[PDB]
């Protein structure tokens, strides 16, 4: 589909992929909606447009993924001040790694909430609007290599759920296209971003209790590698995926290989049909 | 690991592919604890193994495994009543599939909740014990091939947790390592059972506001097929994977090309690294 001329709502917008994503949206023609839980982001983001007399063309919305409510709540906003959007980007997400015996029920549900829970209610809350409104859009899914190539315990939250994201953006293909709302799911490999905030990301009602803080902690202090993706480079395979309507976007081919022995012993569980 | 003089905890234990285990589980020595939200299964294995005069080796528990609390008293209760348990099977599941517009936020819950929440309430309940007490244990997850072959719309609850519970097995796999602990992730396809009774299944929290009583009510009706597969038969595909320790068990050959064209698709994505 043609970019020009659409509003894109994209979670995570203010940081990292979603503002790379946002760049090059904007860069072809569409009006952005960024929706964000951490207001120092979005403000940021804000002056960077507002600098390059784009600041018409960009709304900004504080909220959580995981708050229906909020998300329900948006979606009419969203219609009212930006029109839309015919562009949903379900990309905000965390990291809640750590040692994997030291994770508690806290860090489950924040982590299924964020990653997986993000973009189901994203789904949930925006396409009845973008099937009614009848012409058509495209849904833009961030999950993870993460999801693919197998991981260790220390990332089995993160994993999981990234896992399911792409499963759900599959399954749900066949449903949006009624409509002629095409989707993708985008599995990246290391992008230069802000992630490692992730501790100050997690919304208040997980914070009791969890078992992480230390892991979250040290997280808060990791470099960000300069032979790391650019976001900005993300956000051009995005706009192809979308002009294509391009199923699978990976940004890196680093971990093949391993995706491939995956997928071997996974064959070879199969018993002759 | 060695099966014999054992404890297995079997969610879904009194139907299906869990009381095909459950038998060749006793089969080979070990003792049961039956966990299942239906008491009328419940009751029915008991007189089964009754019958068979090994009703001193079997449990039952009635419960929710997406109700922590009752997962909590279920560990105790096991440990207390029949020891241990080594092996732990999260089995427990339930169809919420349905026309995708139809499906509500409800009917996403239930579904992660008892086929995704399930198995981590299980792991999360039980694998503290399972470490402590020293002598190693195995857990296996049933999943689906259904969370890696593509699906439709109409499956995406069922086939986005299904697809998640792959990649928590593989996770976790070096953490329960370190305690001797081996893990498998069973994927089916087709199995006599009375998955088909999953609308009377639904825990009661999940019935208002649910989009799919319809479906669920034409699904009760459904036939199950002669040439599906025995539970029994899963079950010494599940001996064999305990004693083997095996990563992996798929039942049926049936998907081994779509997934093939899913799994190149996907490595079709990847650019040179
Ligand atoms: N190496 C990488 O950066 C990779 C990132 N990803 C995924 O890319 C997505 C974007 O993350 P990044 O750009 O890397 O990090 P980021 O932290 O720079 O950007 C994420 C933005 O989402 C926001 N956010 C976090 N939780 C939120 C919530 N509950 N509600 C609303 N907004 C929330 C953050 O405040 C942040 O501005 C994530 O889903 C992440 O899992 C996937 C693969 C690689
Ligand atoms: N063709 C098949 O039968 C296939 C089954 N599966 C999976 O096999 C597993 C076992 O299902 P089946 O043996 O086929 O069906 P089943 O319905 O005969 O057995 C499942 C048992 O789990 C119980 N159960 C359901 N929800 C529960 C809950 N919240 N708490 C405790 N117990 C609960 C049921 O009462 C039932 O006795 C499920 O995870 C299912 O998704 C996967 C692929 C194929
Ligand atoms: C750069 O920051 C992160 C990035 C990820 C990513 O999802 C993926 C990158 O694709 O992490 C990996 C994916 C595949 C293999 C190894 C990865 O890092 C451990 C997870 C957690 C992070 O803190
Ligand atoms: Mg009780």
């Amino acid at each position: 589909m043609d970019i020009a001329g659409t509003t894109a709502f994209i979670t995570g917008g203010a940081s990292g992929i979603g503002f790379g994503i946002a760049q090059r949206l904007l860069a072809n023609g569409a009006r952005l909606v960024l929706a964000d839980i951490r207001q120092d982001h979005l403000d940021e983001a804000r002056q960077f447009f507002e600098e390059r007399q784009q600041g018409r063309n960009v709304h900004t919305i504080r909220l959580d993924v995981s708050d229906r409510a909020q998300m329900a709540e948006a979606a009419r906003e969203c219609e009212a001040v930006m029109g839309g959007p015919d562009i949903l980007i379900n990309n905000a997400g965390i990291d809640p790694s750590g040692p994997f015996k030291d994770a508690t029920y806290q860090d489950w549900d924040y982590g299924l909430a964020i990653n997986l829970m993000g973009p189901i209610n994203g789904i949930m809350a925006f396409t009845p609007g973008m099937r009614a409104r009848g012409r058509g859009g495209h849904i833009v899914n961030t999950a993870s290599l993460a999801g693919l190539t197998p991981m260790p315990s220390f990332m089995a939250i993160y994993a999981t759920a990234k896992a399911a994201v792409i499963t759900l953006t599959e399954t749900i293909r066949d449903s949006m296209a009624e409509d002629n709302i095409g989707v993708t799911v985008l599995m990246p490999g290391p992008i230069k971003s802000r992630i490692h905030e992730s501790g100050q990301n997690r919304p208040e009602r997980f914070r009791a209790g969890s078992g992480l803080a230390e892991t979250e902690q040290q997280l808060a202090k990791r470099v960000v590698a300069d032979n790391w993706m650019e976001p900005t480079e993300v956000g051009d395979m995005i706009v192809d995926a979308i002009v294509h309507n391009k199923l699978y976007v990976s940004t890196h081919g680093n971990w093949r290989e391993t995706c491939e022995a995956r997928f071997q012993a996974l064959l070879d569980s199969m018993p002759e049909a």
